[PDB]
């Protein structure tokens, strides 16, 4: 087995939001079978960011989702080769983001390569004015489709003046080799920003993430 | 107590799907504080239906959602006056449905009046070809907004040739009198068709529905 | 040919916007082959309306669209039997409307029966606060699909304090019996509110609508 | 004065579609005040492309749009500094694309830098199976919003076996310096693939694009 009880990872993101180009690099670690992982990020180019860090936080590790024995762990089974993941984030005020990523395993460490493009965010909106205060804990709905695994989430960012800023996530997970696909299931996640410097150029995150069947089944 | 341990309801739906006009009348019952109810429906006009019954099933009782003590039960608190609910159902193949309903209390019995309009369903699609096999259990994401309660769900209809037919639900719950609104929370639901006649003109449904905080909190 | 150079019509709408029920009845007339028609409406029940009239204005006659000889006039050809039309109106601030209609012909007079359900409009939004000042002239993109005619438009309502309120229209035109379908084409339209009383309970409208190929063809 | 009657351009694209990375370089020319331009493209990395070329064709020069004297030419006025343009392409089968671009003027030649991310395209769909055969001529609806110029289009890809594959374009044009914005208007366009080799690694395109008021005004 190539996936140990403790695994480290390296991540690199090249992105663009409302015309602003940036590059982020980071290191992370966690326990794949327990559903715990952490990551320390640094904005290497284009810093400081003129937008909310929160839109970038869920783009930095679903191989770390704790899966019970009866639910095929598609993402873990895809290794050593790995998987690719794609995403559409539809924000309630017109903002749209598409993400494309490659997950590989090189010398016992997971390697993540992310590309991000965020467009149509209002200048006076919560993203461009940094009015967000982290994500609420979420629940993803997953199912097999077109030979790959897909998942959707109704997420929300908490606001400074109170209230929520709603975002719909549509994710696609694609294995680099044909492996076992699960049926209809759910993934609960809670991402927290554990520490950050004043301008968000150095950020530390934590994520608890577990897969399960619906409670009524 | 205005809402008793055991409550009955009467429901009437006037609808249109792909130009086909129909009317449905029903009678139901259940336990509001336990999170479960049943309903028997009869197609009084426009029978037999040339589309999947399943798209109509979740339009026939959220006052029956079991809520913990720490989550304000907005829908129960709205009574004797009651509440109105509205909904948008966005199907993956282009089909769209808007629903509008009024919930009142007349002489110890809940009265539900539903109006349904379903449009843009492909003639060769699972709705018009009756290829659906019930809903999978679901999880609604709720939050307060614009002085009322809103909730969204990523639902799915099971297909007989295998696979899923995806539908996004967007619901709005509006009290007739200003009552206490809850915060961010979730409602798990599971609707089953318990019995039906050959042409789906007489149908019986069961729904278990419970409110809760996200499992990681 | 059952459709003459001058044709009259009568229309009735039963609708609901944000829980508010209403009924509208009207009489109209126009010239089918010239591309223009007029209509006088009166709110028979639910008057005065607490929302903007403008959202109802495009639901009151596409058989009146002028078509050149080289573009099959599907809607005119559908008569004496007639056609049914359905619509989805997606507003930028979340408001969603579905409309279903039946168009028939009785002794030289077209009979229109409309059902309208409008949901999710913000209470402080331009619809519920009556801040709209009529529609801008529009351009519909049409094409045949699933044995019927479809069309989409990027429309906009002019705002009182300046700016626009965007709405995407998705319409489906369905002949009761199969008749010749056109290919890809466009329809230019301009609807005007010619007169109205103070509370919009009596309203007169004018529409100019003509079909054409794209100008670069 | 800076934009001459005849202007040349260089374009570079770094993109990803369904996990497949590619790079495209090209050179074009045309007449800005007349509303027409040409471009020759070469796939420099990731060739041959396993998807339809057509989705990339409209990403390679709106400074070339012929504008009448009464409609402020925002994009031409933005020069020598230039503009940035962003886009969302919503395909009817779930595919989503976000594009971000930078347009500048260097040594009397326009320089275009494009980043493209395409996600959620079905493996058996029109894009991944190359079932498309060019775009139909289109009509963009433009308006000023949030201090910038926005435009939406209901586009369509012609299918090899007949019918259309629908795509909704949402574009945002942002000048690098505060310049005069137009009002509500339209842009007609027709993009043709004039020449290509067997695997689409070398492609030549032509575009005729002109701005105008609605025909009824």
């Amino acid at each position: 087995n190539v996936i140990k009880e403790f695994m480290r990872f390296k991540v690199r993101m090249e992105g663009t939001v409302n015309g602003h180009e940036f590059e982020i690099e980071g290191e992370g670690e966690g326990r794949p079978y327990e559903g715990h992982n952490t990551v320390k990020l640094k904005v290497t180019k284009g810093g400081p960011l003129p937008f909310a860090w929160d839109i970038l936080s869920p783009q930095f590790s679903k191989v770390y989702v704790k899966h019970p024995a009866d639910i095929p762990d598609y993402k873990k089974l895809s290794f050593p080769e790995g998987f690719k993941w794609e995403r559409v984030m539809n924000f309630e005020d017109g903002g749209v983001v598409t993400v494309t990523q490659d997950s590989s395993l090189q010398d016992g460490c997971f390697i993540y390569k992310v590309k991000f493009i965020g467009v149509n965010f209002p200048s006076d909106g919560p993203v461009m004015q940094k009015k967000t205060m982290g994500w609420e804990a979420s629940t993803e709905r997953l199912y097999p489709r077109d030979g790959v695994l897909k998942g959707e989430i109704h997420k929300a960012l908490k606001l400074k003046d109170g209230g929520h800023y709603l975002v719909e996530f549509k994710s696609i997970y694609m294995a680099k080799k044909p492996v076992q696909l699960p049926g209809y299931y759910y993934v609960d996640s809670k991402l927290d920003i554990t520490s950050h410097n004043e301008d968000y150029t150095i950020v530390e995150q934590y994520e608890r993430t577990e897969g399960r069947h619906h409670l009524f089944l």
